[PDB]
C-alpha cells in the first residue's frame, strides 16, 4: 500500500507577472546590496508538482490546499500515512498538487524594504496576520476547545505537533491573481477535476466559471459561500447575536450558471452541530456556513445543476474533522471520491 | 528516462520551536482577529520530503538547496526534464529534499502585526531583502550581462522565465537555528551523505561538526568559506578594490576537525576567470571565492582530511552555471556524483 510506480514526476512554476524597481542595472557595481535598483522581479507564481501512473485512467486530478496550508497535506498524513496524491496515482489518475500563490513554493511578494513594498507600491501588507495553534484547533473541529477531542475523533492523536507545523500565514495577494494561476494551469493541462478545501472552495468555484475544462469540483469543507449577484439569501448570524460567517462571494449570473453544467459535491465531516452553540464559537461558525453553502448548492440545482452535499456521518464515517483527507479513516474517504469520479465517468478514457 | 517505482514516499515537519503570544484563548468569542491573545506559534520548522526506491543501495542522500530557493530545483529543471531526486531514486538510493526553515513549505515566522513581530518581540526582520532577475543572472553566471548568455552555456534557454520564478526571499532567522533542523533530521534518518549548494554550503559543514551521521558532503559552488578560529588566511578584495567576498565562517578547531573525517568534494561549474575583472562584479567574486574554498580544503587535508575541489571543466563538462544539477548536462554532472558515492563506498549496504 505504500508503494507507487510513476511513469513520470515532475514540478514547475505557472502564472505570476513581473514588477520592475527605478534605473539601469550595472553589472560592475557591487550586485549584493539593499537595492531596487534596475530589479526586476517574477511575483505572485504558483508551484506545481505532478505525479503521473503507468497508463493513466480518466481524467487528472488537482488537490487545492486551503487556507494557510500547502500541497504537503495530499502528500502524507501528520502520522506518516499516504496522502491522497499516492492514493490516487494508485487508483490510476495523474495528480497535480499546487502551493497557491503566497504559499510554501509558490510566491510570496517581497523586494529590498518593509514587507510585500516595492519602493512607493505596496504590493502586499507589511502587517500580516495568522492563526495560533489554539484558533486551529478549533477551527479543524478536533474538539470544542484546545487540548480536547471529540468522542469518535478520527484525528491523528499524538501527531498534533506535526499537524500544526504544516500551517502558516498568507500575504495579502488577490483572490484574482490566485484565481488567475490555475486558470493558466487547468488550460495547461486540459480537462480536469479540481479537488478542493475550505479556503480555495470558492476559488475553485471561479475558476470554474473561467475555465471549461473543469469537468468536476469536489470541495472539503469550503470556508465561503458564492451566490448569484443580488440574490444571496437571508443567513442569520451566530449564537453570539453579533458575530456572521464570511460574507458570500457573489458572481453576475452569466458565470453563476457555468456551475450548473458540471458536478459538484461539498464534502463535510463530523460535529457540525444542529443547533446554536453560543459557548463554542468556531462550531457555530460551522452550522452557519454549512447552511449557507446548502443555499448555494440549492441555487445551482434550480439552474439546472448536478451539485450535492455529501455529510460523511451520513455515509456511515463518523468523527472526521475539518481534515477528513488526513484522517485516520483517510482511506475510506478517499473510496468516496473515487465513487463521485466513477458515477460521472471522470475515471474513464 | 521518466520512469520511478517507490517503495515508499511522503512528507514530514521537523525542527522548530514554540513562542507564544500574552493572555489566554476563550473559544466563545470570535476567533478569526487581528490578535495574538493565547496564541501558540510553531515557528522555523522545516519541511522534508522523501522518496525511496525498491532494494536501496548504500546511504541515503540528503539534498539541500541553496539562497532563496526550494527542494524545486532537485526536482526538475525549468526546461522540465528530470532532476536529482528522479536520477538518484533511479540509481537506487532513498532520496530526502528539503526546504529549509524560511523556504518555500519551511516556516516563516511570522503573526499578527508588522511582519516578523510578536507584540514588542523580533522574531525575523519586518525590511526584507530579495535578489533581482538582473541579479540572479550574473549570479549564477548565465552570462556576463542581464539576458547574455555565454556562448558555451549549460543553461536551458528559452525557460528563463520559469528559471526565475523559483527563486525568493528569506525572512532573517537565526542560522543556529537553520543548522539544529537539520541536525535533526539526520539524527532521524541515521547515516547519510549531504548534498548541498551555494548559501546550504557552509551549513552543512557544520551539519557535519555536529553530527557523526553525516558520512559525506558534496558541495555544489559553496557562497561561504569555512576555517578554523583565528586561522583564517588572507584572501584578497576584489578586482575594484572595495569589495570583499563573503567574510569566511569561523569555527572552533575541535569541530573543524570533524571535517577531516569524511570525504569532501566541492564542484564549480565553468566561466569563473582566473584573473582580475573589475568589469563583472559577480564573475570576479566567484574567482575570489573559489580561491577561499581551495584555501578552505587545504586546512582540511593539513588535518588530515579527504578534501576535493572538482572544475568541472576539468572533467571534460563545459559551459556549467551556478545550477550545474538543473542544466542540460545534469546527467553527467549527476554520473560524476554517483562516482565520488561509489569511490568512497557510499553506494553499498
Ligand atoms: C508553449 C509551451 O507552454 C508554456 O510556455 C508554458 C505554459 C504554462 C506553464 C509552463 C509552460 S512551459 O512550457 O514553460 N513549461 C512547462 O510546460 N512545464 C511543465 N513542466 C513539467 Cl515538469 C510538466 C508540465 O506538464 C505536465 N509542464
Ligand atoms: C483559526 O483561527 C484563525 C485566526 C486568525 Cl487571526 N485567522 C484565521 N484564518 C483562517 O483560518 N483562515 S482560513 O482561510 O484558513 C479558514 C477560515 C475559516 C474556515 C476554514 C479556513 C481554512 O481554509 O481552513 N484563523
Ligand atoms: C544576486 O543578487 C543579489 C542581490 C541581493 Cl540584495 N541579495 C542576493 N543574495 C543572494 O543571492 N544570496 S545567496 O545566498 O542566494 C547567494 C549569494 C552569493 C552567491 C550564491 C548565493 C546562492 O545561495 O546562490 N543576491
Ligand atoms: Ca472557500
Amino acid at each position: 500500500k505504500r508503494k507507487v510506480v510513476l511513469a513520470e514526476q515532475g514540478s514547475f512554476y505557472i502564472g505570476g507577472r513581473t514588477v520592475t524597481g527605478p534605473g539601469k542595472f550595472d553589472p560592475s557595481k557591487p550586485v549584493i546590496r539593499y537595492s531596487n535598483e534596475g530589479a526586476t522581479f517574477y511575483i505572485n507564481q504558483m508551484y506545481v508538482n505532478f505525479q503521473a501512473p503507468v497508463r493513466p485512467r480518466g481524467l487528472p486530478l488537482v488537490f487545492w490546499h486551503g487556507g494557510g496550508l500547502t500541497g504537503h497535506i495530499w502528500e502524507s498524513t501528520p502520522d506518516g500515512r499516504p496522502g491522497f496524491q499516492t492514493l490516487f496515482v494508485q487508483d490510476r489518475h495523474t495528480v497535480y498538487t499546487i502551493d497557491q500563490p503566497g504559499r510554501g513554493r509558490g510566491n510570496i511578494p517581497t523586494f529590498n524594504g518593509p514587507f510585500g513594498q516595492l519602493e512607493e507600491e505596496s504590493i502586499v501588507n507589511t502587517v500580516t496576520g495568522n492563526s495560533s495553534k489554539e484558533g486551529a484547533w478549533v477551527r479543524d473541529r478536533l474538539g470544542p476547545a484546545p487540548g480536547q477531542f471529540f468522542e469518535n475523533s478520527q484525528f491523528p492523536r499524538g501527531y498534533e505537533d506535526n499537524y500544526f507545523k504544516e500551517m502558516g500565514f498568507s500575504p495579502s495577494i488577490s483572490s484574482d491573481e490566485i484565481v488567475d494561476a490555475v486558470v493558466k494551469l487547468v488550460t495547461h493541462i486540459g480537462p480536469c477535476v479540481l479537488v478542493t478545501h475550505a479556503a480555495s472552495g470558492v476559488l475553485g468555484m471561479r475558476v470554474a466559471t473561467h475555465a471549461k475544462n473543469v469537468r468536476g469540483i469536489v470541495a472539503y469543507e469550503p470556508a465561503t459561500s458564492i451566490f448569484p449577484k443580488g440574490k444571496v439569501p437571508e443567513i442569520p448570524p451566530l449564537a453570539d447575536k453579533k458575530s456572521q460567517i464570511f460574507p458570500p462571494f457573489e458572481i453576475q449570473e452569466s458565470y453563476f450558471k457555468k456551475l450548473a453544467k458540471i458536478p459538484i459535491q461539498f464534502v463535510f465531516g463530523d460535529n457540525i452541530p444542529k443547533n446554536p452553540k453560543s459557548a463554542y464559537w468556531f462550531l457555530d461558525w460551522w452550522r452557519v456556513t454549512r447552511y449557507a453553502h446548502s443555499l448555494s448548492l440549492e441555487a445551482i440545482n434550480k439552474l439546472g445543476g448536478q451539485a450535492s452535499l455529501l455529510d460523511l456521518p451520513t455515509a456511515g464515517l463518523r468523527g472526521n474533522t475539518h481534515f477528513p483527507f488526513t484522517d485516520r479513516n483517510n482511506v475510506q474517504v478517499a473510496s468516496l471520491l473515487s465513487d463521485f469520479l466513477g458515477k460521472h465517468g471522470l475515471d474513464q478514457n
